Parts: structure tokens; sequence; C-alpha cells
């Protein structure tokens, strides 16, 4: 068809099956809801993200860990080969489309790639910047969330993949401090870029 | 079809038949031009807004009223049941589509709803933030317009609707002061989010 | 078809065949990569821009020239009649579409037009503002790039055209100072607005 779609994640944001690594290299479980479109070669991506002190995992309490403000989330079309944030199998429409139809076209501003790890922290300092106010509860007080978002080339086992990288940038240290209970939801974050291929 | 469209409002921005309520709970007539797309479940909305001292209505001159800087505009797909800003009947294409095809999908970050009034002021403090420089004339000097925009759940008579809420945030007090004559146009403001349904 | 596409420019950003004029009225050669969609009357535009001290042309070294921070780039659907930035012939799909299918609908906030020159500097002070961090090399240190982007009406020989205008706004003076060698890439800059016509 001229238009293909992909949907993945937890509509309730109550299943915490993806992964995000913060600037102190600490890995956490998170919830997400991902909706994507490939409209004749234009990739449109909608993303919600949620963290919850009760499900994210252990928060180290050393000063550096507790004061972390940035964390990275990766949307991938390569769920087995290059999937650092653990995007789940979802639903592609129509049946003749395949998830690789949702790869972004290569970023023409960046050609040195990130070497993929399962728990490595990558911090982009280039690209588009958006600003969100999050929905927070409890003692969590990150303030505004800045969002750096771009396609990034990623190398894994001699292959190159372009993924979508989101750097979520809290104004305040708060959510990675183990003394503070609460939750945070951000979205829907919209991002468009050229797709690698036509559907 | 895979794509449906809706167009409503005043192309000239010279018919002032919609309504906006400002932070002092004062209601004003405004002009708008609304163009929307439902592209296989992706809702894309383009909006222009205009205020004119000569057509907006009486501006109370108490300090609180005169110093108001924020005002809220509502795009609705429910023109009879939940239409706080008075969006006008328009044109849906194709003929097999219906305006409810333009409801946004529920915001997954917010589930406590706004109780609809015809003249109630609602102020979102969550969601995406955009920045526009307005087109102004006369003594109107709002400066930059910040725009908080998101889908919001709205309760009316036991039913729930998701609307698009725009909070337009003047840098300076100016346009609600009855001593100042002039006009302001902002747009085109673009906003995308998932639609509730496929066309 | 319901969807038409246009692609033009240098995928490598290594062919410098377009033109940008900066705030000191100095003209430079630049590289670009332009991908556009007309989705049933919605115009979506993706743009990369690159400058390189080695290919941009002579940089005057008077204080005013060297300290220039803003420069304007024009995306046009009128490659012969109104093409101030020198957008190159490209590829329209399908074969039944024509490049004029990519004209933006008129900006409803602005009706006084710019008088086109081949080397005139136009500076918009109205419209949407985005923020990018650029990819830079060498001694180039512009810092963040603010981007004012909007459709603008342009008059040429009694005809009116709407073009897309991008004002790229460096934080620091740097890239127009002839003492500083280096390069800058910004993108992909995405911009949507209503199209003048259906494909």
């Amino acid at each position: 068809t001229p238009i293909a779609t992909f949907v993945s994640g937890s509509p309730s944001l109550n299943t915490y099956n993806a992964t995000t690594v913060n600037s102190s290299a600490n890995a956490f479980s998170c919830a997400y809801y991902l909706q994507q479109w490939n409209i004749q070669g234009l990739l449109v991506t909608s993303l919600y993200l949620k963290l919850d002190s009760a499900t994210m995992g252990n928060r180290p309490g050393d000063l550096n860990s507790a004061n972390a403000k940035w964390f990275t989330f990766w949307v991938s079309a390569y769920l087995q080969q290059c999937n650092p944030s653990g995007i789940q199998a979802g639903t592609v429409s129509p049946s003749t489309a395949t998830l690789t139809d949702f790869e972004p076209m290569a970023n023409r501003s960046v050609t040195s790639p990130w070497t993929y790890s399962a728990n490595g922290y990558y911090e982009p300092s280039i690209g588009e910047f958006q600003v969100f106010s999050p929905v927070v509860t409890g003692a969590w007080n990150p303030g505004n969330i800045g969002i750096r978002v771009l396609p990034v080339p990623v190398s894994a086992s001699g292959e190159r993949y372009t993924l979508l990288c989101y750097s979520l940038q809290c104004t305040n240290a708060s959510i990675f401090n183990p003394n503070n209970s609460g939750t945070m939801i951000v979205g829907p974050v919209l991002y468009s870029c050229p797709a690698a291929s036509l559907p």
C-alpha cells in the first residue's frame, strides 16, 4: 500500500517491558506506547514514555547516580539485531508490510556511528530540540523535559542500522534519587523524518 | 478512503464566530481557520487564530483583566455536544467520512477530565510547547506567543470526549488591556497526534 | 494520486549548487537535500543544509560581515520564475504530478509580499521558531541554530508566489568570519503547512 503502520507497547503504560539508560549508565525498565506511519516514504512517529519508581528497578544512591537528569530511549525497526531499548513485537499493517519499512533514512548530518551495547549510554548533542512539560506524581519533580531527537547510525557486528534516538533531559535532578517515590509520563512526542524505503 | 480531510472557519480571518476564554475568565470572539487530515489514523491539524480589538468584545479594565496574558482555544470534532470554542460546521472529504473521524485518540498521559463549561477557563500545564512570533498591528505588543498544545479528555453530561487544547501564552500583557487597539494573528500552528479511529 | 513527492539536491551534501544570503547581504553557495510530500493537500518538507568554508565563496572580513549570524534559505516550487536560493531540478512522483503541486498555500497571517531579488536578504520576524544543534567541524562554533520558518508571499514581475522561508540564526558569530575554517550541517529540518492544491 502507499501507507503502512506499526503499533507496539502498552496502551495503559502499565506494562514496563522496555529499557532506558541514564547519564550515570544506570539501566531502568520503562513503559512506552509507539505508533508509527510510513506515508509514501515519510516516517511519522508518536511516542509516549513512562517511568515509575515502583517498577523501574534499583536506583543507586551515590551522588552521581542520584543527580542524573538525562536518559536515552531508542525506537528501532530491528527488534532482534539492534534493539537497545527493548521495543516489543507489535502489529504491522497491511499484512504485506514488514517492520524494516519503518527504518529511518540515514541522517545526512552524522556518519560516525554509535557502537551498540545492551546497556551503553549514548548522548546525542546534535539535532532537533523539543520541550515538554511532563505529567508527574508523588515526590518526582523533574520540571520541563527537553527532548533531543534524531535518526542515529548504529554499528552492530559489521552492520549499520539507523535508529531513532530520544534524549530526555530533566530540568531538575529528582527521578533517579532513590529517596523520591513517584511517576512521570511524557507524550505524545511526535517526530517526522524521511523513511529509508517506500512501503 | 485512507485519507479524510476537514476544513472550517474564515479563510480571510474576517468572520469572528469562534470563542476563546482568557486567564481572567473573560470570553472573546475570535477568527480561526482550521484544516485537518486523518491519514490512516494520524491526525494532522493546521490552525490560524486572530483577535481584533474592534470585534473581540468588551474588555474589562480591572487590573487582573487588563493584565491577562494566556487564553485557551479548543478544536473539537463534536460541534453540538462538546464545542467550547464554537468551531463552525465545515466540509468533510470524502462524502463517506464524518467529523467524528477527526477525534484525537485519548491522551495516554492524562485521564482526569476537564468539566466542560461554555465559558469556563481551562489552563493546561502539561504537554508539548511551541513558540511563535505573532503578526500584530496597532498598539498590541504581546511579544512571543508560547503555545501549550495537547489532546485533553473533557467530560460533558456523562460522556467523555477528547478535544485539542491550545493555550496561547503572551510574553507581555497588552492585548486584553482596553486602552490598546490592534490585532494579532498567529499561525499556521501545526499539531499532530494519533487519531481515535481510521477513516 | 492522493500523494505526490519531490526530491532535489545533493544526497552527499557535497555538491554546493544552491544560494543563501546572510544578514550582511553577502551571498554564499551551499548544499542542501530537499524531500517533500503533498499528502492530499498537506505539504510536508524535510530539509538539510550545509555550509563549508572551502566552497561557500569569499567571506568579506569587515566587522559587520564577519559578525553576521543569520542567513536565509528559500524552498521554491517555481524553479524558473521565483527561485532565490537556486533549488535544482529534481524528481516529481508520480509522473502525472508537477512541481507546482508543492506550492504552499498562502500564509493567512501575512499579505504584504517580499520583492524578489537574486541576491536580496529577507529576514522574517514572524512565524514558527524551532531549535537545532548543528553538526560542526573545524573552528566553526555557531552554537545552537534557531530556525524561523514560514510560508511567505513573494512578488516578482506582477506575479505572486508563496515560498517557504527559513531564517537560520546562529547563537555565535563564527561561520562568516574569514579567519575561521570549518563546516556546518543542520537537519533534517521538518516543516508542515497546507498546500495550495490537491495532487
